[PDB]
């Protein structure tokens, strides 16, 4: 129709448009399987397709191009029918959110003016993590941003889903983790957890829009709301207040604990990613248990034994053939070196620049582009409760001045952005899109569209025009500019 978000790599207008109504016939070269549901859901009812076993006859046909790069789709739209190739599945997701939004809507039905499409992502990691650790959002919000993030192409919902004031997912091992660590908090929406049933469903539509969930399971740190559950994984046998401790990696049976839930871990989530956080040595540099570890395994000192750790956990995940990411603080300073399967998410510019990036680099680590400027998007536009100026930003920001967007080719050590949405300061459901919109848009920009010339009033312009139609889909915008903001807006 208008455009597409995020930009594809390639748009040629033709002649024409094609109107589909009724029965649509269709066809495909292999089982539809994994994509048809989304298909079902945003285009053409399952009850007006018919499945044709000749292409001539069909009105869209779904056909393997492999000489598609991974991903990546071609859309042709002729006055008589459309042909989608894709390499692979997740292509087949993403032409259908571009015929999503390619639909004019002028009608009932669909009309596609003809074209053709030819598109593919500048990085191949593109994710965006929610916090349901500090907050809980039911499972029907957890969808929706899921269901966002595939609109978007995107591939990855990073599911931050422990955190001191809530560890919210299930693990059956040790029951206590979720029924008494998912309820430690006091505030509105701050109780309730992800059974393993749930899971399971979240799993399964996100695979159907070519989301694959990445669990982070924080570890030494953020350990409060599980200390709770089973203060013995703290040094001693001791209660500990939830703030509104960390595991003792002096302990073998912490290590063993937390390897069995890494087991129920990688049975839920089929990830070949798996975030283990490792961003407060109080407990550590006076537990017997520590500093004993320390002098068996010839480590420096409390720092060294958080590395010595994330070490045994990534080596863990290693056996079991998954990827183990880590916030970058891990590695600002040099010691026990992590296995080859680390991969590091690099977030904090506001007060290191680029020093995990950098380091990173020297250790043959893989990195995630996540900076906090200005990919978190919890930051405000104008100050609210605990983000002052300084951790505030707008859409000419982000789109301008980010300095996850690193268009240069370069070091393939740099998978691709992260973007994010904290829920500190208690970001209730009903306040996330304002946060989230319309910045993300920017994000999914730098993530998908090829590094070429867009300029801001162009990228401003076009999510002007797509706003209505992103707001029929359920997502309510915030202010772009700081203008937008005013003086008082009400950010809660
Ligand atoms: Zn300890």
């Amino acid at each position: 129709g208008q455009i597409i978000m995020p930009t594809p790599g390639k748009i040629e207008r033709a002649d024409g448009r094609l109107r589909l109504q009724g029965k649509i016939r269709m066809y495909a070269e292999e089982s539809p399987g994994s994509f048809i549901r989304l298909f079902y859901e945003k285009l053409v009812p399952e009850s007006a397709v018919e499945w044709c076993k000749e292409e001539v006859n069909s009105h869209i046909s779904w056909k393997k191009d492999v000489t598609l790069p991974t991903e990546g789709y071609r859309i042709r739209v002729t006055p008589e029918r459309i042909i989608v190739e894709a390499a692979d599945d997740a292509g087949f997701i993403y032409a259908i959110q571009s015929l999503r939004q390619w639909n004019t809507g002028e009608e009932r039905g669909l009309i596609f003016p003809c074209v053709e499409i030819t598109d593919f992502p500048r990085v191949k990691w593109r994710s965006f993590m929610l916090d349901s650790g500090r907050q809980y959002q039911k499972v029907s919000t957890i969808k929706k941003y899921i269901d966002m993030a595939s609109m978007l192409k995107m591939n990855y919902f990073h599911w931050h889903l422990t955190e001191g004031l809530g560890w919210r997912i299930e693990i059956k091992r040790y029951p206590f983790l979720t029924r008494i660590g998912a309820f430690v908090g006091q505030g509105p929406e701050q109780q309730g957890f992800y059974s393993q049933e749930e899971v399971k469903e979240i799993i399964g539509y996100a695979a159907d829009r070519g989301i694959t969930v990445v669990p982070e399971i924080d570890m030494p740190g953020h350990a409060e709301a599980a200390l709770n559950a089973y203060p013995r994984l703290g040094c001693f046998n001791v209660a500990v207040k939830v703030p509104q401790n960390i595991f003792c990696a002096g302990k073998d049976s912490t290590l063993i604990f937390l390897k069995n839930v890494l087991d129920e871990v990688c049975r839920m989530f089929p990830s070949a990613y798996i975030h283990l956080g490792g961003d407060p040595k109080g407990n550590w540099d006076k537990c017997p248990d520590c500093r004993s570890r320390i002098e068996k395994e010839k480590l420096k000192d409390s720092h060294d034994l958080q590395l010595w750790f994330s070490a045994r956990m990534a080596d863990y995940l290693k056996q079991k053939g998954r990827k183990a990411i880590f916030w970058g603080d891990v590695i600002y300073k040099d010691g026990y070196s992590l296995p080859d399967n680390v991969v590091i998410q690099w977030w904090n510019w506001r007060g290191h620049r680029d020093l995990a990036l950098k380091n990173a680099v020297r250790h043959n680590y893989p990195v995630i582009c996540g900076t906090n400027y200005y990919t978190y998007l919890n930051f405000p536009l104008t100050p609210w409760k605990g983000y002052t100026q300084a951790r505030t930003f707008d859409l000419e920001d982000v789109y301008l001045r980010n300095p996850s967007y690193r268009p240069r080719e370069e070091n393939p050590l740099i998978l691709g952005m992260s973007s994010a949405l904290w829920t500190d300061d208690g970001v209730t459901e009903s306040m996330i899109d304002r946060r989230v919109f319309p910045r993300i848009l920017a994000l999914a920009e730098q993530m998908w569209h090829s590094g070429n010339p867009e300029n801001f009033d162009e990228f401003y312009g076009k999510v002007l025009s797509k706003q209505l139609w992103f707001e029929q889909q359920g997502y309510s915008f915030g202010p772009a500019l700081k203008e937008d903001a005013g003086t008082n807006y009400k950010w809660d």
